């Protein structure tokens, strides 16, 4: 979760 | 992975 990869920003799901 | 929770900074494992 958060900024990098997962749920959040960068990679996986969310944004970025 | 990264900043928030998981492997990286904030919560779970790594730092913060």
């Amino acid at each position: 979760f958060g900024a990098x990869a997962x749920v959040x920003w960068x990679w996986x799901w969310x944004w970025x």
